[PDB]
Order: C-alpha cells, then sequence, then structure tokens
C-alpha cells in the first residue's frame, strides 16, 4: 500500500503524478483506497475523463501512513 498511497494524493500536491492517466493502467492502487475510507471517481470509462480522483480528505491520513517513503 505504500506506493499506492502517493498514487491518488500526489496530483493534488504536484499535478499530473500518478493519477491523471495513471488511474486506468493501475486501478488496483487506486481500489486499495477503498479500504482507506476515500475516493472520487471522474467516470473510470477511458484514462482522460475516465479517471479516479482523491478528495481533499485523504491526502492527510493516507500519506502519512508511509507514502512511498
Amino acid at each position: 500500500m505504500s506506493d499506492y498511497l502517493k498514487v491518488l494524493q500526489a496530483i493534488k500536491s504536484c499535478p499530473k503524478t500518478f493519477q491523471s492517466n495513471y488511474v486506468r493502467n493501475n486501478a488496483s492502487l487506486v481500489a486499495e483506497a477503498a479500504s482507506r475510507g476515500h475516493i472520487s471517481c471522474a467516470t473510470t470509462s477511458g484514462r482522460n475523463g475516465g479517471a479516479w480522483e482523491i478528495t481533499a480528505s485523504g491526502t492527510r491520513f493516507l500519506k502519512r501512513m508511509g507514502g512511498c517513503v
């Protein structure tokens, strides 16, 4: 989960990182977030608009759990 933690949250702090198009390929990482308790879905159809996004809350708890390290 260490790698996953930063995947969604990284983009809100530093754009493009792991959420923009990365979600479509590494959806399993983003799916872990359901266990952490916070996620948001844009369309999940393609990889451009159909991606997931993090909520403001997710960045605080999830990243501190050892995000990337």
